[PDB]
């Protein structure tokens, strides 16, 4: 997946950006099996004050996640994996969860390129990372967290 | 909703980007009954330069408006809505509708969370409202302007 | 369409960020008949750092393109459009193919604006920019490369 996350500059200290990125992926992973150096997270850092809510214009505590996934899961298991998102999201950021908005976007796997490659359907990631070459296999597992 | 509004910047200084979030946020209150406080508008500021328009490297004033919504709504509404976006927000930033563009996509209200809850269909967003807890509930009508 | 385009700050100088986005605009003009002046290539830059894949920060050289399109095409054309945007990007920006992350979105033309108009279905492009005024379509034949 793609996760989009909208936050203030600054809000996030380094440390606080690696834990946040950590239970993304980490929710990611846990409920769908999709290997770990498949979840992006990308930080998207703008000024305080250039979030609204109502016309009110807010401080640095907004936290918006965009996830861009493949077709193919439950409602069930998409609302399972927000609410995640929410919870984990709140504690590695220290932030209330009313700040949390989480949007899922899902568009077909034909039409989605990780690494340079079109994506499986979801749940058959193994049949897909067995049929990638040996480089590719290797630049991937080098992006996942000790 | 999220409308994610792409300028380039300082094209709208602090009260310009008050005046078009207000902007959108009365239009998609005023066609769609969802409360003020349920419209987050969320400025994308880059560098000028940045947005090329058929190849050719543009000035500061294109504006794209990305709105993500919850699935439901009609197309004649949906249409009613980006032309008062358009509109409206030609007006508060006081550029020639030619450098807007609004696109907007739908999900299921099921995977969709504002200030950390799930969304409800459309029209029902009163009910919805009130059955959020006391705590908020204030929190999200201090989000009123 | 729009294409949004999300990399690193001072990975693309002025003269690379002009080929990724005539890369782009060209392999769409190229595989949609859309005209150039239709293509809009948004590039939005974030501190090296801010991209992680599998917990792990990144330096420089991710890129992700978000297409955003109107509903109509065969997977067959998306799947011949987003290869051709990894090889030709890829060139561009001298950048491997394993950096590359490319995902489309699609929408009913009906809730998407460009230039302030309502686009048409696809393949009838021709027919709605005659239908524009004379001054939008001066406007929008400045924007080709």
């Amino acid at each position: 997946p793609v996760y989009m996350v909208y936050v203030s500059q600054d809000r996030l200290t380094p440390s606080a950006k690696h834990a946040v990125a950590k239970a993304i992926t980490d929710a990611h992973r846990g409920l769908t099996g999709t290997q770990h150096f498949l979840a992006q997270v990308n930080f998207q850092e703008q000024p305080a004050g250039n979030v609204f809510l109502g016309g009110v214009q807010q401080g640095g505590d907004t936290i918006f996640v965009h996830g861009l996934h493949r077709e193919g899961r439950s409602a069930d298991l998409k609302g399972q994996l927000a609410q995640r998102i929410v919870d984990d999201v709140s504690v590695a950021a220290e932030i209330d969860r009313k700040h949390i908005w989480v949007y899922f976007g899902e568009m077909p796997a034909q039409q989605m390129v990780d690494y340079g490659r079109f994506l499986p359907q979801p749940g058959h990631e193994g049949e897909w990372f067995d049929n990638l070459s040996s480089d590719e296999r290797a630049f991937m597992e080098t992006n996942v967290d000790v």
